[PDB]
């Protein structure tokens, strides 16, 4: 094996650039490089809250990226475009990284390295598709059964158990997969306390966070998914309104813009995977907040070409 290598056991800003090349280039990670990998983001992942909470300086910017969907060379192309993660130049990345598209796991453990490299600065938060249920039918499963073994699969589904469920940015911007509740009265301390080691359950909070969607018209309907519900801007306007928060932004929708701005600028949709499953032909964006200005500014991109590997071909 010739491949990337950990420096002392760990990741280092040279292994994470020549791990893109060699997952750019079709070539697997070595299994022992993999598990170091898992065990040591478990570690960290582990110790968080299930409501992360970042202050950004005045100075300071973060990028907010949407679903991914093992798009993984139109994840390249968001870090050529937008910079390589680092110190002065974080990310947030709301779930959905696996399942559909077919790079699954080079998404995924690209994903993870950053997070080892720079755990203050690169931010992982979990979506309906980090789920066993999911995974099996969606892709997922049969990519890690393919490329390792259903061992590594089963370290792939603790490790995600340990992904906090939403993010705070300065009291101000809440952030979540799905979006807000199917009752009246949640609060930011209720997501703190949620213990989010496990599946999700079937209803309750954190099936809403994953699961949920807007609709235009005042109220609550029942969701033609089958699991939670579409909450009108009522229900958005009272959320905001107990928590002291401005807006929140949310993903779990494909836009043919790559993102919306729903409930007179309180609901915010954005979609990271281009062209979806190779069909949709839409639009991906992803979000820019700073420190001294918090309202969404959104960058827009298109797909980039990838190897002849089809949506789905592992599901
Ligand atoms: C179809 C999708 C998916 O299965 O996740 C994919 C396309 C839009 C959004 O991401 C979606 C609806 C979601 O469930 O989050
Ligand atoms: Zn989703
Ligand atoms: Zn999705």
């Amino acid at each position: 094996y010739s491949g990337p290598k950990l420096e002392d056991g760990k990741v280092t800003i040279s292994f994470m650039k020549e791990l893109m090349q060699w997952y750019k280039d079709q070539k697997k990670l070595h299994r022992k490089c993999a598990y170091q990998i898992l065990v040591q983001v478990k570690e960290v992942l582990s110790k968080l809250s299930t409501l992360v909470e970042t202050t950004l300086k005045e100075t300071e910017k973060i990028t907010v990226c949407g679903d991914t969907h093992g798009q993984f060379y139109d994840l390249l192309n968001i870090f050529e475009l937008n910079g390589l993660p680092s110190e002065t130049n974080p990310y947030i990345f709301n779930g959905d990284f696996v399942d559909r598209g077919s790079f699954s796991v080079e998404v995924i453990l690209t994903l993870f390295g950053f997070k080892l490299l720079y755990p203050d600065h690169f931010h992982l938060l979990r979506g309906n598709h980090e789920t066993d249920n999911m995974n099996q039918i969606y892709g997922f499963e049969g990519e890690v059964k393919a490329k390792y073994t259903a061992q590594m699969y089963e370290l792939f589904s603790e490790v995600f158990e340990w992904l906090p469920l939403a993010q705070c940015i300065n009291g101000k911007v809440l952030i979540m997969h799905g979006g807000l509740f199917s009752e009246d009265g949640v609060t930011l301390d209720d997501i703190r306390k949620i213990e989010r080691n496990r599946q999700p359950p079937d209803s309750g909070p954190m099936c809403d966070l994953l699961w949920s969607d807007p609709q235009p018209q005042n109220g609550r309907s029942i969701s033609k998914r089958g699991v939670s519900c579409q909450f009108g801007p009522d229900v958005t306007k009272a959320f905001l309104e107990e928590n002291n928060l401005d807006y929140i932004i949310r993903s779990h929708e494909v836009k043919a813009e790559g993102y919306e701005v729903a409930h007179g600028g309180r609901c915010v949709t954005v979609f990271s995977a281009p062209n979806y499953c190779d069909q949709m032909g839409n639009k991906a964006s992803y979000i820019h907040l700073q420190g001294s200005d918090l309202r969404p500014q959104f960058h827009q991109f298109t797909a980039v070409p990838h190897p002849n590997v089809k949506p789905m071909a592992y599901a």
